[PDB]
């Protein structure tokens, strides 16, 4: 329609019905949806996720916001949707699936966007290769969705996944964004070869090998360059040749997606998932200068992790349910939940790969290992209650999806989440170390510390689960203090956030700043080399174009 | 000095003499040779490589060459000279030690082009880190002497390199090029974590957490930005947030290289090197298609090498010590070689890594994998001639450096290396297919096919292993014929180069023209933005700055 | 000469020689001095400022530095050098006397740059106006110089100065820095009206009324505009009309200074001089709470000083003279030396004004008011040994300048003093919880608190005087990294430094930051309208013209 919201900089009304109309006149009318009023206020639901803002939010509702959402149907659409956004100096904001909660969702940095909704249409399984062990795919492939293709051709026997905590994100989004998952194939970004993208002026580009054009032949002659196959080595050699790009791509403003290689896991033949219980708060410590040289062992496998009781008791029930109190829980009620649980305080969550000759000393290997912890404690799904948070890892280091995560997000009330993720050594004491801060903050703020550490080879990521009361301000507020607060300390000690919300993106590229902003300076840099327009979401990573005021913009 | 033998475009001489004054005033007179005159016909050794120009050339030998040579002596120089290089527009090429023959060595691929020799002063092991399990080092670490400082320093008990077929190059160079070594860390540009680059405009940059400030202390304050110790994570983690802009700066002329960061590989207590031989040329087929899922099965470890048997067989003797023939060698005269030495036609070295169950199983796996191969044939070193190659491989699987390769860069008299390093799938056939092809050519421009296959994961490293008389001109002309010949032929079946030399750049950036160009487009445009005055090493990976025509400079 | 030791961005040593040249053919070899080499070394005396740089050298001591010496023989010659400095984009640092010490001295924030030695030529008072009660003068008119004019001419009578704790500064200079004094004319910056200055561009201006021209005559005529005298009301009125400029005049780079008119006081007609000594650390918050009606209710007259033991005792004696230890002395020990010299810990430093009717109930209102304190105890110079600083501040009271101040600055051995100068408001718990803060971390970097504050009338200067022996390097360190972190503090608690040393002006700007460092944008905005080619000291109060990196510049 005629009158969204929140229109984008500069943006007249009548160049908003313009754009919006020549865009209605390429996509349909079905691939729009204005954003005329605040019967917007829709929130929505995992299953169904809403575009327009973020949902998890921690600001005002209609804080970052659209002006509309568009849905393009083929890469030509993003194509001259592209013109069209760079005619108009209209922005962009592009997403894959949305479920970027705890960090935003749909939500675009700069309001009055429009929402590049891709996935919608472009749901493709373009191709699964098995002598490759791997799959090509779209913005709108799911991991579910990912998978039941497999499931739907026999393929898990052959071929293996590598899911995050939730089942429905985007392999692609999730890719770019740098998630992790669970089995050796956790790190996503890693695992991808050969990617496609609708760069800021419309051209289209496919990284590496991509680049290395697949010989012609009568069977694909005349396809749009968006529809012609791939090079033999595209997707099993991300490097190709000369500058390795493909990195500018992730979390970055630097070019639209439209399609991905990631690599699959070949089923191991063996598979082994557990759980050693840490019973003392203390124990993160000696349990990680334990943890580390297993992980660069290799003795340890796939990125396990670390849990916090709570991560596994609030995923059992919410926080009423264990007490009818408003304030952080005292530290002795968690050892009350370790216990009416047979958690530990801390839990340490993995899977063994292999023949059986082969995850045997492995697993003598950690168990033997995890023994100078005092009544530590090990175990097999099997060995344990029917809702246990074992019982769903099992599935999840092995690649199948499942939505038992998200009832952790239930804590409380009008529970939304939000993630604070510094990076920490693997090393107990600075595990601890950073830890404390955290914590010693989410009291003050007035929370429940809940968070975990995926357990990284020479690092680990360092979750911090804040959820709150998203229809409570003054909590809201404390969030964001907390949150701003804890982003300076941990680099106060040097530790910076590796992803983050909309909303604190300068703050943490603020916290980047060796040789005076280099990094960022020389981020825009190329940004603008490439984006003139600042038409491709702006202020992403905390970088904006030219025509963005750092004082109109940042945060 | 005065007067250079070849300018830089535009230079005009006072010109090149005020820099070069500026510049012997900086870095001092020992830290610049310029060269005046064919007195320059000098190539050198390994021992001691030269700078101004290619050894191992293809190309009349002052082809590609130095104005003049300047050693940096610590990041500021780099800093300084820059900024000259820019208030002149005078063109860089630097490089760390180089040995990148076979490729180009010290040559510029812009004659006039001032050589930046940083290793030179610029040798330092920042750091080796046991806990993080990595070092960090300077252009001129070269491997050895990245060795020796582990061994001087007992290190090499908990810790390990990982080499490539020769001990001298830059670890750092090595790095960025993409180079590959054999141990499981093989994958080396994958092993970084934290860089400093000193980028087009003298400014310095740390990619990833390099950027996360090292929080500050009285006992690190007013030391040069270059000089300031890294934050935690820096080095552990090489994403940072934001960008992953790591990669524009290999194998680009994105921006000067100061340091690095390079994972080290933890002893692993328990080392088994072997040999499986391969008896028919036509083995390598079969001999692939069984190395396939057991690399992607981790059964197989590091990253393992297939030989053509004139490789090892030349490591043990030229050319003539086995047949006083000019041409070709026969095919019948291959397996009398692989004969007289107890080598297979195609030759499999690998090694086992861990505890002794953990290597037991594998190499029970392997062993009775290559088994469907008759004559297959395996072996311990101990098994083996005292020249054996696989005698030397056990120490380079085991981050051991050596120098017995080069020996083959003996095959014929005044011998030179070229590499010709396609990527191939690893299926057998591919694998086949792809051979035939270089080979047949190798016949055709009169040579000795040799060359190899690196082990990759999914994706295999051809190195078609290119000697050739250097002080014969009618074979000089056959392998440029044979280069470009073959880079066409590849390409025209699907298959890139992963890295080049210095004359085939050009050809081979042709070769990644999917959509019209577009990833060489992307890059110029980048490489603008950022080298506004292409004053850093223009044409590289075959790129270049505005200002340089392509007419003028292609190949 | 021919080589300076270091020279400004991007300029080549033919570009440096003749610069110099057309340059000492203007100024004379006489008004010239290079800086070819370390035989600078020498950081001099306060009688015989050192221009080249930093005396007070925290900074490795050739840190901050000159290219060269430049000494305007006239306001043309300034006019004149900045054409050339203009037309070689070198850089300025202009200075009038140098003893901003404790905060740069000489130093320039860019090495390389030139030193324009304004006062040395430019020592001239140019006129003392009894009627307006006012003088006008240079940049060389030193204090005592300004004095000892009076003095010669029987003026002190008639009126009188406003010095700060030193005598020789150069009041021009101290008036743009915002420089304090303590009589009730002791706010230096507004008590001037009327400047000139060389703008950027070197054309000449003069500020308010300095703008209505005097009108013409006989006697006037042909005068080179910066000769001719000025309008009426030039000096007794420094707004004029249209916008009130003169500020971007202070503690900025807008322009170079040539005069300026400031205003006198004239002799009271009674002047009495005294201190009322505080007993208890603590006593420094009631103190406050006191003087704070006091000062906003005119009852307190000049700006009255509080000081800490140790800035009376270190004037008394260096810190070896007292305890015979390293580390800080310990609170009980200033007790004894409180008592050693009939101090008080802290100690209140004030003056009376006018017909003794006048300042008799002023004193009984004061001397009533400060009796709530305990051991209180008042005092008149009279009442006091000869060596008492109660003797030096009566003189500077009363606009004497005296030179006992420095000797504090001889706590240590290679003392230096570094001014930490933080805004605090006039409550005595503010004044407690800053000073906390500072003292904390003196120790902590293993320190002396010394340090005062400055009786503004609704605010108050803290300054914090560091002392450091410039020799000592685990020192200089500790200094720089108390210094970034008190100012972070402070800031963190919510306070401001209002004038810092050349090395903190980027953090401390940093610190100014709401809006996302709007102020410092507005600021450079400006700066590059005015001063395009960045000539007039860059870096200066934290601004840099374009031409100036953040990333190579900042700190
Ligand atoms: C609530 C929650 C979240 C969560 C989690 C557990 C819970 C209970 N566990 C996670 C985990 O183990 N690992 C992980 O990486 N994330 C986890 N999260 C966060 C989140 O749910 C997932 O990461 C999820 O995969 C992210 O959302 P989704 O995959 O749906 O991606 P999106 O919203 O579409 O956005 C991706 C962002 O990247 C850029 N992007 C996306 N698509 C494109 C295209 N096509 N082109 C260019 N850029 C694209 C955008 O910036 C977008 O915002
Ligand atoms: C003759 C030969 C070569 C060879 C080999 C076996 C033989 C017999 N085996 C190799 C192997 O197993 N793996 C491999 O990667 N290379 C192998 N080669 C080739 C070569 O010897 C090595 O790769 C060698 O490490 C490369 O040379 P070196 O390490 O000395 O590097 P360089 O000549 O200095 O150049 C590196 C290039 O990259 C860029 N560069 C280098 N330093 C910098 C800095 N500081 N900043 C920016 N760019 C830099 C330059 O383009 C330079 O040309
Ligand atoms: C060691 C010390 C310092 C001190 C003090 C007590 C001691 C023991 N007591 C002070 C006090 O009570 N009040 C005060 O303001 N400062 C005090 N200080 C610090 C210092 O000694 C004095 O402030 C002194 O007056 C400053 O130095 P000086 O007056 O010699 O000035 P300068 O070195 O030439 O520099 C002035 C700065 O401002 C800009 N400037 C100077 N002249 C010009 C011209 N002509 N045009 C443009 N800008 C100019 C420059 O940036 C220069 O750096
Ligand atoms: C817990 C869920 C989660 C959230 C954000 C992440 O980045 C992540 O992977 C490291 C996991
Ligand atoms: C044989 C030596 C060699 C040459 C070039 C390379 O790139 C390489 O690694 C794959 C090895
Ligand atoms: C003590 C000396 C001093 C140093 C710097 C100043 O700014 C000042 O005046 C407020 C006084």
């Amino acid at each position: 329609e005629f009158r969204p919201l929140t229109l984008p900089p500069k943006l007249s009304l009548s160049d908003f019905n313009e754009f919006i109309q020549d865009i209605i006149r390429i996509v349909g009318s079905e691939n729009v949806e204005v954003i005329s009023s605040k019967d917007q206020i829709v929130d929505g639901s995992y299953m169904k996720p809403t575009h327009t803002h973020d949902p998890h939010h921690v600001m005002d509702q209609d804080y970052f916001l659209a002006s509309a959402i568009v849905a393009p149907r083929n890469v030509a659409d993003v194509q001259s949707i592209v013109g069209l956004a760079n005619k108009f100096s209209f922005p962009l904001w592009p997403i894959s699936i949305g479920r970027n909660s705890g960090y935003g969702g749909a939500a675009p940095r700069v309001s009055g966007s429009v929402v590049l909704d891709m996935g919608k249409n472009m749901n493709r399984v373009l191709e699964v290769n098995v002598e490759g062990a791997y799959c090509v795919v779209e913005p709108g492939v799911t991991y579910h969705d990912l998978h039941n293709y497999l499931e739907a051709n026999n393929l898990r026997d052959k071929l293996w996944l590598d899911v995050p905590d939730l089942g429905g994100g985007s392999v692609l989004g999730n890719a770019v964004e740098r998630g992790v998952g669970y089995t050796p194939y956790g790190d996503h970004w890693m695992m991808h070869s050969g990617m496609e993208v609708v760069l800021a002026n419309g051209e289209l580009l496919r990284t590496g090998m991509g680049a290395l054009p697949d010989p012609k032949r009568p069977e694909t002659m005349g396809l749009k360059p968006e529809d012609q196959p791939w090079s033999k080595i595209a997707h099993l050699f991300p490097y190709g040749f000369g500058p390795y790009i493909d990195g500018l791509f992730s979390q970055s403003n630097m070019g639209i997606v439209t399609k991905i290689g990631i690599w699959l896991m070949p089923n191991p033949r063996g598979y082994q998932s557990y759980l050693i219980t840490l019973p003392k708060d203390g124990d993160l410590k000696q349990a990680v200068d334990i943890i580390r040289p297993l992980r660069l062992g290799m003795a340890l496998q796939n990125v396990p992790t670390i849990r916090h009781i709570l991560l596994d008791a609030a995923v059992l029930g919410d926080k009423r349910s264990y007490s009818s109190r408003t304030e952080p829980l005292s530290d002795e009620e968690l050892d009350k939940i370790a216990k009416q649980l047979n958690l530990g305080r801390w839990n340490f969550y993995g899977a063994l790969y292999g023949p059986e000759p082969i995850r045997r000393v492995l697993w003598e290997t950690i168990k033997d290992a995890f023994s100078a912890i005092p009544g530590v404690k090990f175990y097999f799904p099997e060995d344990t209650p029917e809702n246990s948070v074992l019982r769903v890892r099992d599935k999840t280091m092995q690649g199948i999806p499942t939505y038992d995560e998200l009832k952790w997000i239930d804590w409380l009330p009008n529970g939304a989440h939000l993630f604070f993720s510094p990076i920490a050594k693997v090393s107990g004491e600075d595990a601890m170390m950073q830890y404390a801060v955290t914590k010693k903050r989410c009291q003050e703020a007035g929370l429940d510390f809940i968070g975990t550490f995926t357990v990284g080879m020479r690092e680990m990521h360092h979750i911090v689960c804040i959820v709150f009361n998203k229809k409570d301000l003054i909590q809201k507020r404390k969030v964001q203090w907390l949150m701003r607060t804890l982003i300076d300390d941990c680099a106060a000690n040097g530790w910076g956030e590796y992803r983050t919300h909309l909303a604190f993106m300068d703050q943490i590229m603020e916290t980047y700043n060796w040789n005076n902003s280099s990094f960022l300076r020389f981020n825009e840099v190329l940004k603008n080399a490439v984006d003139p327009n600042g038409i491709i979401a702006p202020g992403k990573s905390g970088v904006w174009p030219s025509q963005y005021s750092h004082v109109t913009w940042k945060l």
